[PDB]
């Protein structure tokens, strides 16, 4: 079971979020903040 590391694209790629968190903005894996 392999995760996608920060700077990967998400969406039309392999593997998913370590975090759970992908951007459409950029069509990347990124990590989310919590408040």
């Amino acid at each position: 079971g392999w995760c996608g590391d920060p700077g990967a694209t998400c969406g039309k790629l392999r593997l998913y979020c370590c975090s759970g968190f992908c951007d459409s903005y950029t069509k990347t894996c990124k990590d989310k903040s919590s408040a």
